[PDB]
């Protein structure tokens, strides 16, 4: 029988076909990269088997990898010598602790309780657990009587999700089903979970629901939490605080909102002392306390109509957001009604160069008209790549200025300027806009060369406007104009 | 040439060998699961190529999967029909949006800028970016001149890490190297990064360093952040607050600590209003403001020696932790000096049953002595599995009581009782302890049956004590004792 763990043995010889798909799925794999002629790799094989049939009840993994035939997999894994007992934990293909401890069953049986991962916490009285075990972590919990599509979804998710929650799987069987989520703020009030189950027994379904409900109705907005506030899709309404009397005068109201509109939009507070400077980033003046919504999906900010500047300095009395106003904003937004507020800077009373500095207000207009074939540099004043560009962009624009004006070549600063139309997250985004005879979603993708745009602006151009030919014709005309020949010779 | 993207083409025909290892490594894969005889899958192949050689500059993935020969991979992926243009984003093997948009190069070239992932943010003036772009997210940034082991580590990590930071890769080339981390609290002070580089150009190396330095020296302790506060290994020192005068009287001091001891131990605050109930969980009375350390690695809590109870109620004046005391604790701990504090309840003046209820104070003692072979149930009063046990445990203990006392059978409540010795995270942990003639790390693993322990306690027992034989002998003796026969017959 040599060194095989045969078909009858309680082990699955993982092959090269998919070591990694098997590893990273399983919560805690125990490998054995081995060779057959290695006496030791035979001369402890009954022990691997004896720590096999017995060790499946804490579903332990036995994994013989015949590095003879499964050779190319020994490459993607830095094997020292045979037998190799590098055993993987959370189960990525990095953590490979080459365990040099005993090669017995009754020995290493114990080492499978080296990192016991008790994710699920079965209880008799939750009251106790909940109160004996205080924690900053919200906890998922189920009681009642557990379905099949559940023990290995609830235990499953948890198993690979302590980076997130506490996972009690309690079951006072004399009880109908249940799936609460005890949030660290108000534990009195857990989660009314509506029971469509067989579909909410997988990810991203089971998942998205935690991603929704595991967020404290009205918590603070850490850098940390702000991740999963955006892993949401729900527009969050930011409120700014100066004092905590200011926080806690408001803190009930927003909880009560977030409760009703739970699934539609989110809510957070935000110390204004450390983040007044965000205010504008939500198109909003630094007057506090400041409530504002942000449609994260399409980049649209809605503020509670902030008070005027020519009464800002003149205002010793403080600032107060009447609840009545707070709601009416929220409802509006969701009705598809509230006013979003672009940052049109003041419109440039015609100044220097052939590159038109554009604004939100005009942009909507100028980009359209069929006269002319306007190109647009959507930009911000800081990035490296968007400034090593305006030099070309000028000697680009200048070439078209002189020649039959027509094709406008313009730039628009996305700092202090929202645009309703098309955009990439990052700058310098470049776009050409023919007009109302044909569409304007004609995004520039390529190099920076004067050359490459001159292509584009004719190639993908309504008028078919050979700017290069100009840049030929032009440089010739400026080669002669100066030199007078007759000055002197030789 | 039929429908092959040949060796000369700008595409890599991913095979079944490892689709997934290729997918989940790459930030944004664009698949084409195809068959050769599918006219359309030939009749748009030059377009895949024409959107190949040109589209590698935003390293786009072209992936032909010949579902003829790579068939078993079509199973692990729910293919509709040929050609299939299910293109994967963040790149797990779930998100498979079967894109039915155009089958041209100059068309779908654009759709590779559908989810542009500008992770890196190149800038000319960081000052602007930093200030124009306010955010709750700390930002990693490098200037100077970037090494090879860096663009595709910095860009790399980021690429799959917006769930964490903002990643500016700026480079005012006229400058020596640099890797700061601008933390959202004090941006004035970024990160003095010490320059051993070629090693800090990988994970978990580059990683662990963010995992260290990206945490605000002295932030609050959200449920969220508490994850990565434990993904650390650094003991964090918790301080509790009642007021913010109480917070901000202390808030400078702890920052200054966390700065010096940056790598050794961490620091956080914690509203006592919502979490007084944790206090005990750090072996600590609910007197506030309360500073305490927690050695997360070995479960050891160190408090600033909280004031007495018989002067608790008598104390109208408030509570104050003198800085001088705060430091001296920290130093001590790190010297390997400070006192950790077990929760020994009061020692049970001999009461009811054959199961000895143990305490921290005694436990150290009783577990040891060679007389006798003590078994120990390490437990908590709530879990399901640890109470469906004491019934056996009694009719276990009783069997040994009557018979030559010797082997003690005991239980120890881990709620209101720390144990210095061996433990599993979860209960009911069971252990037998012979003594000073042989070691005591003899952990019970198995069923609950009276049977299984009776094995254990002899099998792995110093005295070799057949309890089963008793449980034979015993039940016989209680079969006779009662029935008097002569009462009546028939």
């Amino acid at each position: 029988q040599e060194a095989v763990a045969p078909e009858d043995s309680a082990v699955v010889k993982l092959a090269t076909d998919s070591f990694n798909e098997y590893i990273q799925s399983h919560d805690l794999v125990l490998a054995e990269f081995f060779a057959p002629w290695c006496g030791h790799c035979k001369n402890m094989a009954p022990e691997y088997v004896k720590a096999a049939e017995t060790l499946v009840e804490k579903n332990i993994t036995l994994a013989q990898i015949d590095c003879t035939e499964n050779q190319d997999l020994c490459m993607e894994h830095n094997i020292p010598g045979f037998p190799s007992l590098k055993i993987f934990k959370n189960s990525d293909v990095n953590n490979s602790i080459d365990y040099e401890g005993p090669r017995t069953a009754e020995a290493i049986v114990q080492f499978m309780i080296k990192q016991s991962q008790p994710a699920v916490a079965v209880v008799a009285d939750l009251p106790a657990y909940l109160a004996n075990e205080t924690f900053v972590t919200p906890v998922i919990v189920q009681s009642g009587k557990i379905d099949a599509d559940f023990n290995a979804t609830f235990y499953s998710m948890a198993n690979k999700h302590f980076n997130d929650y506490d996972f009690v799987s309690a079951e006072n069987a004399d009880d109908d089903f249940k799936l609460s989520i005890y949030l660290p703020s108000a534990m009195d009030e857990p989660v009314v979970y509506n029971g469509k189950k067989a579909d909410i027994a997988d990810a991203d379904v089971f998942e998205k629901w935690l991603q929704v409900e595991a967020l404290p109705y009205f918590g603070e907005i850490d850098g940390s939490v702000f991740a999963q506030y955006v892993e949401s899709g729900l527009p969050l309404g930011y409120l700014f605080y100066n004092d905590e009397e200011e926080l806690e005068e408001y803190k009930p109201l927003f909880t009560e909102l977030a409760k009703k509109n739970r699934g539609l939009m989110n809510f957070v507070s935000i110390d204004a002392r450390k983040f007044g400077r965000h205010a504008g980033n939500l198109n909003m003046k630094e007057q506090f306390p400041l409530f504002a919504i942000h449609d994260m999906t399409e980049d649209l900010k809605y503020g509670l109509p902030q008070l005027s500047e020519e009464a800002f300095d003149e205002l010793s009395d403080k600032i107060v957001l009447e609840s009545k106003a707070i709601e009416s904003l929220v409802k509006d937004f969701l009705k598809g009604d509230a006013s979003p507020i672009v940052k049109s800077q003041e419109i440039f009373e015609n100044q220097d160069s052939s590159v038109f500095q554009l604004v939100g207000k005009n942009h909507d207009e100028i980009v359209n008209d069929p006269k002319k074939d306007v190109l647009v540099l959507y930009y911000a004043p800081w990035c490296g790549h968007c400034k090593r560009l305006a030099p070309t962009y000028q000697e680009l624009a200048d070439t078209y200025a002189n020649a039959t004006s027509d094709v406008l070549i313009a730039k628009l600063d996305h700092t202090e300027n929202d645009v309703r139309g098309v955009v990439i997250e990052g700058y310098p985004t470049i776009v050409l806009y023919p007009g109302g005879k044909k569409s304007e979603s004609v995004v520039y993708q390529g190099s920076r060369s004067l050359d490459s745009l001159f292509d584009f602006i004719k190639e993908n151009g309504h008028f078919d406007v050979d700017g290069k030919a100009l840049y030929e014709e032009a440089q010739e005309k400026a080669a002669e104009e100066a030199d007078a020949d007759a000055e002197l010779a030789d």
